[PDB]
């Protein structure tokens, strides 16, 4: 709808990588989480099976696996890395409305947070998850489960193969960035 | 029925001791086991409780920590401690009918097998119950049960009072049949 009608404005202002290659990944990144991934996720609670007759021990074994969803966190990173460019937009057009070092800095450090945001991201991912692979099976003995309680994942192999996809692309992202940055370093 | 008929031959053919003491004892021990002891084992795998939904945990939990059950034993032991009385019983009629020493070995042997036999079954109550009180918890993680399964025994205090009692009673026919054999190493 609309979206890419503003996303056409930000288009027309920017440099060789970033009007052509940023903006089509990230456009890329939306199309996957939102026509793809986002119903492989739809049934990661209900179809979370658990070998165990104590009640509440489902509910404490998924959250304690899963403390945030896979597709929340891309949620996430989408929206904080499309911020600095919304910024961006808003503040040439109020230096417009109101009429080179100026646009320099702000574009400069644009650039410069979605890298960290990227990062971060993808660190968070890591840490959290311990790797890039969903398991099949987890064992939980958080309480009130007795002892250690077999439980088993919802497609966890669909969901690994979505997980590679976003981390690939989100990394080539990072280097397209990084590029960018040298262009505007060479310069000096 | 008859039962008390037989007990009362055997009745006249014994020492002090052995006439009275003894025999009283062995009655005491059926009626405990009849009357009373033998319904609070009625429901014991049919009340024995697991956590888990693993087909089939039940079935090898049970079995493992109860591989033969206590009434099964005490059942076996009356009949250990039973039979060398009958042996005399059916040897001196043998004798009566084809008509010291020869009674006096037979009597003396028969007190000695009471005794191994009594405290061979009290060895195996201990060893394979690891002591006389029985708990309310079990954990059990014998094939196919996933990790370790709790599971809850039935009625675990009243069948703890019995086998207290059974053992005492035991214990008791034990020092009785010693110091008929005293009486007897005595008289030379």
């Amino acid at each position: 709808g609309t979206l890419q009608t503003i996303l056409g404005g930000v288009n027309k202002h920017s440099t060789s990588i970033g009007k052509i290659w940023l903006t089509v990944l990230f456009i890329f990144r939306i199309m996957i989480l939102v026509v793809a991934a986002k119903e492989v996720w739809g049934d990661e609670q209900a179809d979370f099976v658990c070998n165990t007759l104590q009640p509440g021990c489902k509910n404490v074994c998924y959250d304690h696996y899963f403390p945030i969803s896979h597709i929340r966190l891309w949620a996430l990173q989408l929206i904080f890395v499309s911020t600095p460019a919304l910024l961006v937009a808003m503040h040439v057009a109020y230096r417009r409305h109101e009429k080179e070092g100026s646009l320099w800095w702000t574009y400069t450090s644009s650039i410069f947070f979605r890298v960290i945001f990227e990062a971060a991201f993808m660190y968070v991912f890591y840490v959290m998850y311990d790797g890039f692979s969903m398991q099949r099976l987890v064992k939980c003995n958080a309480w009130p489960c007795p002892n250690t309680v077999d439980c088993f994942v919802s497609r966890p192999t669909e969901k690994t193969v979505f997980t590679v996809f976003m981390i690939a692309v989100s990394g080539i992202c990072i280097l397209l960035n990084v590029t960018e940055l040298c262009y505007l370093l060479i310069r000096y």
